[PDB]
């Protein structure tokens, strides 16, 4: 009975990720939870390979879900000016609920796409609201 | 051809993740699939606080490193405890210049943390490298 912003972080496939990482070709990488064994003739290069793996961001983000822990409509809005997250902070400011208990919004600052699912009137009025905020 | 070798082990995730989730008032669901991967579901009533939780998780160093191993891909053994130099710097000096430092049956394992050097090779090899290391250790 209390609205939350939600995000899923999925750890990237290790083998493809490491293969795409621009390590020195002289670094031999062996995979064995998981262990990595790194080999190089040059200590400085070996350290730089280690540093590259450590600096590696393995977490893939999957869009942001906003929801509450009979007929439902769905609308998708593409923003042309404003950021989805700024629009969402604006829409969800204050104590009152934006959506009914069954409503949800999926949004993304990368694509600037907002997907709202809720009862028909809620969907109608929020879509209009999002539209006036697109600037 | 002699190589340096280092093992990277994946650090324990569970406790640190829940601690840094609680600090931003973020709910954390760890989804751990046996024949798959680990997923995190993060929840916060505030969007900005959720982003900060995400950033903090992204900033976490996932890898722990054991000592470096130097080897060829009667033996004597010697532990050398350094007092002034870094083990890795000594190793760069020792292995710098052409030619092998150790015999093919030789190995060194070292660590800049405890700043120890452990050498295993034919006795004369151990002797002279131990001497060389002690000259470099100032």
């Amino acid at each position: 009975q209390n609205p939350v912003f939600s995000i899923r972080l999925k750890q990237a496939p290790l083998v493809p990720t490491l293969q795409q990482l621009a390590l020195a070709h002289n670094t031999n990488l062996i995979i064995d939870t998981v262990s990595l064994q790194l080999e190089n003739v040059d200590l400085d290069q070996l350290f730089r390979s280690v540093a590259k793996i450590k600096q590696l961001d393995l977490w893939q983000e999957n869009g942001i879900y906003y929801f509450t822990k009979a007929q439902l409509n769905t609308a998708t809005i593409k923003l042309h000016f404003a950021k989805a997250s700024e629009v969402m902070k604006s829409l969800t400011g204050g104590s009152g609920s934006l959506l009914s208990p069954n409503g949800s919004i999926t949004f993304d600052d990368r694509s600037n796409l907002l997907l709202i699912q809720d009862e028909p009137r809620s969907v109608r009025n929020i879509k209009k609201l999002i539209k006036e905020l697109d600037k």
